[PDB]
């Protein structure tokens, strides 16, 4: 009925957050939490595919896509399922991560249970990006911290 | 067909490893790698419930145990899905890790991912200590070193 998920972020650098996430029934995830030491602005925010930490955030490879669809923003119909757009840090260096989501779960074939949380040093285009990096990785460049999603209480 | 996972173990003193996790269908896990820093002896090592890393290795909650048994070792019939049993450390501090099981799995209601591998202060008493502590962690004592288990390439 009611699954719940943590992930506490972690890099080599100041960025920190734990994201909450609640799926209740077939209703939508809903994901909460914080993210701190951002640069203000926009920040790429993705499920990748692997829970491996053996390498920092460079072992989650890539955006998780069982589709093996085209990178897009949560509102496209051509996106990742690991594609959750991005959250915008204020002055003060924190972001409120608020996202609701049907396409990623915490159970069946779509859940993001053991995938890694990774939060970005630029703006996720979406996609809609000219060069051919937009149609990979939204241009959102290097992994600033990740952490392993795991089952939570 | 193949499922891999990857755990790396971390605590707040010398203890460090990495667990790596493969399932061929329905059949056994296989479990290896390496635990370091470890006192020469048997240490208890065990899945625990939650993949949640907010309050250190406190977090990851009792034993995993969705068949709500009493603790034991990875021979016993009475045992929780998580127990498995020991790891032995050499003089030089280093754990060989080599187990396989048939309880824990990489998919479906026993499925480890998104959990916790913890390895403990001391040895596991299989259950068979005689003390209400006994039937429930087998005395192991503290929390070492523990991590989220992650799908792993
Ligand atoms: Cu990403
Ligand atoms: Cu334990
Ligand atoms: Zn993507
Ligand atoms: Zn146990």
């Amino acid at each position: 009925m009611e699954m719940k998920a943590v992930c506490v972020l972690k890099g080599q650098g100041p960025v920190e957050g734990t994201i909450h996430f609640v799926q209740k029934g077939s209703g939508p995830v809903v994901v909460s939490g914080t993210i701190t030491g951002l640069t203000e602005g926009e920040h790429g925010f993705h499920v990748h595919q692997f829970g491996d930490n053996t390498q920092g955030c460079t072992s989650a490879g890539p955006h998780f896509n069982p589709l093996s669809k085209k990178h897009g923003g949560p509102k496209d119909q051509e996106r990742h399922v690991g594609d959750l757009g991005n959250v915008t840090a204020g002055k003060d260096g924190v972001a409120i991560v608020s996202i609701e989501d049907s396409l990623i779960a915490l159970s069946g074939d779509y859940s993001i249970i053991g995938r890694t949380m990774v939060v970005h040093e630029k703006r996720d285009d979406l996609g809609k990006g000219d060069n051919e990096e937009s149609t990979q990785t939204g241009n959102a460049g290097s992994r600033l911290a990740c952490g392993v999603i795991g089952i939570a209480q």
